[PDB]
């Protein structure tokens, strides 16, 4: 079949590499390239995106070398970002923020149950398909934190400062999965009241601190109901030893709290 192998760039999607919405020149099925200049880095992200399939999780179809310029064949996603979900000092209604909070937790268990971390959870790098189903989106700071049944404990700097968990702050060394767990929890805490609760994890963030004292009387957390409030005291827990597991998350009352209806179905009456 001729001319299967082509794709049209028809608009831009991302940048910090660059991303571009790709349509097929005789199926037009659509999907995200991404290009980088490599003018070892994005040679980990293919590599850690040959190893995922899941539901939650940006799909990899492969890459492509065309001299120092690296293409990437991934997922497109049409509903954009959860980002844009979110809306300023509000965030969303609560069942929609819980449907989208069980489909980030199933994407983190796969993620952690093959031994990777994200490690930059945000609502920035959580795309919506044409279902608004989340996925997970760039692994180019993912990596390995356990191998051959053997965990690595952590020691870089990666992430979003709102997003990262204390311990990266204020420890030489943390293990991998509470980092996540902590991000997931300020994803919860955005798409519920619409506005992030500190600049950065640390004692010297007064909004921090507050929290730490439970002056939940303060925003955002007047703005959240008891019941994912109640939740988040449990992710929110400096100690990461202490912090609540992905297990125990899928245990917790508001998690399993039945709030919304299925996507609206085509019915006639009579
Ligand atoms: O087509 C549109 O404008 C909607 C749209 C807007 C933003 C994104 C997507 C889709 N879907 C995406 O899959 C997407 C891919 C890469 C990057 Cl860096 C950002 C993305 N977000």
């Amino acid at each position: 079949v001729p001319f299967v192998e082509d794709w049209d760039l028809v608009q831009t999607l991302g940048e910090g590499g660059e991303v571009q919405l790709a349509v097929n020149r005789v199926t037009e099925e659509a999907v995200a390239v991404k290009i980088v200049d490599m003018k070892e880095n994005i040679k980990k992200e293919i590599c850690i995106n040959k190893m995922l399939n899941h539901e939650n999780v940006v799909k990899f179809y492969g890459h492509r070398r065309e001299g120092n310029i690296q293409y990437l064949f991934l997922e497109y996603c049409s509903g954009g970002e959860l980002f844009d979900r979110i809306e300023p000092d509000i965030g969303m209604p609560e069942p929609d923020a819980q449907r989208f909070f069980h489909q980030l937790m199933a994407g983190v268990v796969y993620l952690h149950g093959i031994g990777i971390t994200h490690r930059d959870i945000k609502p920035e790098n959580l795309l919506l398909d044409e279902r608004d189903n989340l996925k997970i989106s760039d692994f180019g700071l993912a990596t390995v934190f356990r191998y051959n049944n053997r965990e690595r404990l952590l020691n870089k700097m990666c992430g979003t400062l709102p997003y990262v968990a204390p311990e990266l702050l204020k420890r030489r060394e943390f293990h991998a999965e509470p980092v996540d767990v902590w991000s997931c929890g300020i994803v919860l805490t955005a798409m519920l009241a619409g506005e992030l609760p500190w600049d950065q994890p640390s004692d010297s963030c007064q909004e921090y601190s507050d929290w730490k004292e439970k002056k939940t009387y303060l925003n955002p957390w007047k703005k959240i109901d008891s019941a994912p409030l109640a939740l988040l005291h449990k992710i929110l827990v400096e100690n990461p030893s202490a912090r609540i597991t992905i297990p125990d998350i899928k245990k917790d009352r508001w998690y399993n709290k039945p709030l919304k209806k299925g996507a609206k179905r085509p019915r006639v009456t009579s």
